[PDB]
């Protein structure tokens, strides 16, 4: 039993809700919140910009030190950093950005990072400003993640389409 509330159950381990991941994280304070990161951990917009804003830019300051030490992430890769005031940890995961010409096949690799954590609050990877089809992202999530994932879909209209079209 966990403290996630109001989610629709899609499979044994995947759940979904129309919610703002920032507000969800503040309420639940989950062990792991997933950020929709880029390889430079530059949290400018989308989920990343919103999560960073909620940390009063502390996520960005920590991220800049991470990059200065380690260099950029790989597309499909991840790193674990602090969750600041939002969660214990933030798993920064880089899905492919179609608006940069990146290989959508890397979306499965991106979701594989979730399997290193027993329970996660997460957005749909490569959705939103990353330009991939969210119906596809949800399908890859369900077919790749085996740990317990609670998906927050910010847009109410898109949420209804994902549910009604879910196979
Ligand atoms: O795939 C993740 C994207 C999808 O939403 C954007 C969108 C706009 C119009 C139509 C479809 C989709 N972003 C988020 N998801 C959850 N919580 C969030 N908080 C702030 C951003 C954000
Ligand atoms: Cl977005």
């Amino acid at each position: 039993v966990n403290s996630f509330s109001g989610y629709l159950k899609l499979t044994d381990n995947v759940y979904i809700k129309n919610a703002d991941i920032v507000e969800e994280a503040k309420k639940v304070k989950p062990t792991v919140v997933v950020n929709a990161a880029n390889v430079y951990l530059k949290h400018g917009g989308g989920v990343a910009g919103a999560l960073n804003k909620a940390t009063n830019n502390a996520m960005q300051v920590e991220s800049d030190d991470y990059i200065a030490t380690n260099g950029p992430l790989k597309v499909g890769g991840s790193c674990v950093l602090s969750g600041h005031n939002l969660a214990k940890h933030c798993l920064h995961v880089v899905g492919p950005n179609v608006n940069k010409g990146e290989d959508i096949q890397l979306l499965k690799s991106a979701y594989e990072n979730f399997n290193q954590h027993e329970v996660l609050l997460a957005p749909l990877l490569s959705a939103g400003i990353f330009g991939a089809d969210p119906i596809h992202s949800l399908r890859v999530c369900v077919d790749t993640v085996r740990t317990n994932v609670y998906l927050a879909v910010f847009d109410k209209n898109l949420y209804d389409k994902l549910v009604s079209s879910f196979l």
